């Protein structure tokens, strides 16, 4: 046993090991970059993604001690903030903070992020791109972070095992801790800051994709199933206000 306790990795071990593989958008690049085409290629992307992300939480250590439902629930109300976190990451790491990497085969510059007619929110994730320079983010910080943003927003009124969650959530706000390590406090406070200010960014996006959703035959632009599933779902929800940010300012 202990040999056993020793040798088990630790949970920042774990989420390197489960962290997973970048995904390709199958952006078509014969197609003229329309908005409504970038936007079109944005969602198929986010339903590869989404597949991704489901893998990673079947292994995601606490996730598991959570009801089906708290799990499904976490996931609807994060999706959004989980994949524009790993897009900041990946244009942090892959570019240098230069471009939004959205894919290896689809990396934004400022025309595509004007041509995507979503520029604005473009330039919010590019922004935290750039604090990840500031910063000099590592990918330990980030692994951690994106767990807690899955378990940044709960049901107005609390989930099915809220006990559980508190318990998870804690767990990995001591990881992110333990991982800052004066200087300690200060890192841990800017990282914890810029984790709040996800949520305004991702109530941005939300209300974009929302719209875009409710008015996708107009706009033209197109949901794969895996998208339909969670917006469809998310949507009434967070509109009849049973879903709670939590903030740690
Ligand atoms: C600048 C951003 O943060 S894009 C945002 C995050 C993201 C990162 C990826 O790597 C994969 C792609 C996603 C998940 C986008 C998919 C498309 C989303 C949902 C967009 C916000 C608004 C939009 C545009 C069309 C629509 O209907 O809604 C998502």
């Amino acid at each position: 046993s202990t040999i056993s306790r020793a040798l088990t990795p630790s949970p920042v071990m774990v989420l390197e090991n489960i962290e997973p593989e970048i995904v390709y958008a199958g952006y078509d690049s014969s197609k003229p970059d329309t908005a409504e085409n970038l936007l079109s290629t944005l969602n198929r992307l986010a339903g590869k993604q989404m597949i991704q992300v489901v893998k990673w939480a079947k292994v995601l250590p606490g996730f598991k001690n959570l009801p089906l439902e708290d799990q499904i629930t976490l996931i609807q109300y994060s999706w959004m903030s989980l994949l524009s976190f790993a897009l900041s990451w990946r244009s942090y790491k892959h570019t240098n903070s230069q471009f939004l990497y959205f894919a290896p085969d689809l990396v934004f510059n400022e025309e595509k992020m004007h041509q995507s007619a979503m520029y604005e929110l473009c330039q919010g994730m590019h922004q935290i791109s750039l604090q990840f320079v500031r910063l000099q983010l590592t990918f330990e910080e980030y692994t951690i972070m994106k767990v807690l943003l899955l378990l940044s927003t709960i049901p107005k009124d609390g989930l099915k095992s809220q006990a559980a969650f508190e318990e998870m959530r804690t767990n990995y706000i001591k990881e992110l801790r333990k991982m800052v390590t004066g200087q300690s406090w200060q890192r841990f406070y800017q990282l914890t800051k810029l984790l709040d200010s996800m949520h305004d960014l991702v109530s941005d996006l939300l209300e974009f994709c929302f719209y875009t959703f409710r008015e996708s035959h107009a706009l033209k632009v197109e949901f794969p199933a895996m998208l339909v599933e969670i917006i469809s779902d998310q949507l009434p929800k967070v509109e009849s206000g049973n879903a709670k940010p939590l903030y740690f300012h």
